[PDB]
DNA sequence: CTCTCGCGAGAG
DNA sequence: CTCTCGCGAGAG
């Protein structure tokens, strides 16, 4: 709903309200993001450092299982990624099922940077 | 920085 | 048991 982030945007395509997904990225952000992440690939790992700080990157993972004990990153903000991804490079579930190890492991990056 | 792959420990 | 999947870290 519009109402959790008034100065917002909206992830995925705002005219299709199952494939939505309100969020806090400010309008003038989303343009930088659509004007330089020219591939999925791209825009999934720029979506996710302007979704969460690093310092969330650095604790948290996709799934919140696993040997470090690592917190499950927003489930609802991870389905925007999906959601835009799907909208402006109209990607797969395959594609997704790539893009989500990337997440991860930039994920994995961030806990390895703290812990060196 | 991103992308990837072999590993092996718990989930099933 | 088999299967999934979180993982470290070398290579791009």
């Amino acid at each position: 709903s519009e109402e959790d982030y008034p100065n917002g945007t909206w992830l995925g395509d705002e005219n299709n309200p199952e494939m939505r997904v309100r969020c806090a990225i400010i309008p003038s952000d989303m343009l930088h993001i659509s004007t330089n992440c020219r591939t999925a690939e791209k825009m999934a790992l720029t979506l996710l450092d302007y979704l969460f700080h690093r310092e969330v990157q650095a604790v948290s993972n996709l799934s919140g299982q696993g040997k470090h004990g690592k917190k499950q990153l927003d489930p609802l903000t991870i389905y925007g990624i999906r959601c835009h991804l799907f909208y402006k490079f109209g990607i797969t579930e395959s594609d997704w099922y790539r893009i989500k190890q990337s997440i991860d492991s930039k994920c994995r990056t961030a806990w390895r940077r703290k812990q060196r």
